[PDB]
């Protein structure tokens, strides 16, 4: 066990607000490296509690260059303190906003990190990522992190109200290779209920840019039927992965 303080750190500039607290840029002071400090009050947590738990439970024990590190925590009488992993590069999000669309390998290099990330996940029977563009973030030399952490992504059999597994997880990949590509999510409408009905229906298009293989990918991902989508492994072996990711699973 390792015991931390908020006097072990210099507080830096806020990276952002949840909807609970700060999160701040720090510098831990004998080391000098440099993290997230997320500030959450203890009241309005209250407002539940012992879960979040679960949540610095799970994201300590999970280990893996693309997703979002948790060094520790320490807490006083209206603060519980999360030592964070720092992402210089910002968040995938605004990538896409910056630039409108990815291209085929940038595309296919996050899908490969992403499908790397959950096929660990799910083999610490971790599953049911938000992997939205807003809630990845990006490491020093581009690389993304899943950052979780405590509707046009939800699968048909979430909307249908029935029961949903690990497969939930390859929708998610296949509504996130889409709106990489394209710049905005698949299913995307000006009323939820129309959204609803498209998702259901699985009722979408490509705009002509998009290439054969990547139809082919997103479309086996985003099968109505969960047991047809492809496996994590399948992912990462598509050709179209193959011939465009910049980097090896
Ligand atoms: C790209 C620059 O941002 C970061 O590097 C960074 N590191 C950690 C965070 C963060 N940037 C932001 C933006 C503002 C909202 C928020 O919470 C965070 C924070 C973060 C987002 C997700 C997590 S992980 C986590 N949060 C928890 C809450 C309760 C319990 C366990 C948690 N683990 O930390």
């Amino acid at each position: 066990k390792r015991q931390w303080a908020l006097e072990d750190f210099e507080i830096g500039r806020p990276l952002g607000k949840g909807k609970f607290g700060n999160v701040y840029l720090a510098r831990e002071k004998q080391s000098k490296f440099i993290l997230a400090l997320k500030v959450l009050f203890k009241a309005q947590l209250e407002k539940v509690e012992h879960q979040l738990r679960r949540e610095v439970e799970i994201q300590s024990h999970l280990r893996h260059p693309n997703i979002l590190r948790l060094y520790g925590y320490f807490h006083d009488a209206t603060r519980v303190y999360l030592i964070l992993e720092y992402a210089p590069l910002g968040t995938v999000y605004r990538e896409l906003q910056k630039l409108s669309k990815f291209d085929e390998q940038r595309t296919a290099t996050y899908i490969t990190e992403l499908a790397n990330a959950l096929s660990y996940c799910h083999s610490k029977r971790v599953i049911h990522r938000d992997i939205k563009p807003e809630n990845l973030l990006l490491g020093s030399a581009g690389e993304l992190k899943i950052a979780d952490f405590g509707l046009d992504y939800l699968p048909p059999e979430m909307i249908e109200g029935r029961m949903h597994d690990e497969k939930v997880d390859l929708w998610s990949l296949g509504v996130l290779c889409y709106e990489f590509l394209v710049g905005k999510p698949p299913f995307e409408a000006n009323t939820y209920q129309e959204t609803y009905k498209r998702i259901s229906r699985v009722e979408f298009t490509f705009p002509d840019f998009v290439t054969e293989g990547a139809r082919d990918l997103i479309s086996r991902l985003l099968k109505h039927n969960p047991s047809q989508r492809p496996m994590l492994r399948e992912v990462l072996e598509h050709p179209w992965i193959t011939a465009n990711s910049s980097k090896p699973s």
